[PDB]
């Protein structure tokens, strides 16, 4: 209840996202699925297959039965296994790949890293789009040297000083009210990512902060806008919406 809004903002900005990128009987890869909170926002983009993949069996399991009762026209797919640090091959190739509040954890390591973004390119067709939705790295260090790492919403602590650079640290503690706890998340180099990327065939097409995005497609779409109570964001529920940015990758 207190979270509303921040939650509203997110599936508001990857509802936009998808919109963006999505067109009818696009086959769509979804890694990260969570509990399948997008098989709406796909519904309504008229998408002809979905593809969930996440580590978490608990979280596929609620996906399934979202998926099991929901009015939908797309062929669905569910799987537990890792699409990060595990090799992955579904046979197939989607015409979109999205990782919404995923992808970072396929930093846990330089190999989980390649191995990740190589499942991503092998599942990619030709001129395909890998759409993502990710902490910011230079956003969260900015907020670290103003001192201002928390609120009542959220709260972020880094690694151990001990003459240890500021930009040496790979991952830090995330708890968000009514969320994860003390959730271990690891920092997106993002040119490593870039390069990892361009050496596969994918570049760069997109990279837009939270609150920016949300900005410029509440005032393009008014229209799904009143589909909720969007509009204004309280200081202190854009410090957590502003953490994450938009970037997508495209296979030429
Ligand atoms: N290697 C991996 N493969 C697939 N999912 C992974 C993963 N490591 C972490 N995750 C998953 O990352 C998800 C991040 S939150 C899931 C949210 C969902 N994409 C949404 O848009 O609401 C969790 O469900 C977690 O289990």
């Amino acid at each position: 209840s207190k979270t509303i809004n921040i939650r509203n903002a997110n599936n508001f900005i990857k509802a936009c996202l998808i919109r963006l990128y999505t067109k009818r009987g696009d086959s769509v890869l979804d890694l990260g699925c969570g509990k399948g909170g997008d098989l709406l926002k796909y519904e309504r983009a008229g998408i002809g297959e979905y593809y969930g993949v996440d580590i978490a069996e608990v979280s596929i399991n609620d996906a399934r039965v979202r998926a099991r009762n929901m009015k939908r026209r797309f062929k669905v797919f569910f799987r537990a296994q890792d699409s990060y640090g595990r090799h992955m091959d579904l046979g197939k190739e989607f015409d979109v790949i999205s990782s919404q509040f995923s992808f970072h954890y396929a930093f846990s390591t330089s190999e989980s890293l390649d191995i990740a973004q190589r499942n991503i390119a092998r599942h990619l067709r030709p001129g395909g789009y890998f759409i993502m939705t990710v902490p910011s790295r230079d956003v969260i260090l900015e907020r670290y040297k103003q001192g201002r790492m928390s609120n009542d919403f959220y709260k972020i602590e880094l690694e151990k000083m001990e003459d240890v650079p500021m930009e040496s640290v790979r991952e830090y503690r995330f708890t968000l009210l009514d969320s994860v706890n003390n959730c271990i998340e690891y920092f997106v180099d993002f040119t490593r990512m870039v390069d990892g990327f361009k050496r596969l065939g994918l570049s760069l097409v997109e990279r837009k902060g939270f609150i920016d995005f949300y900005e410029d497609e509440g005032r393009r779409n008014p229209e799904l806008s009143k589909k909720m109570g969007l509009g204004c964001l309280t200081r202190e529920e854009s410090e957590v919406v502003g953490i994450y940015e938009v970037v997508v990758f495209r296979k030429l």
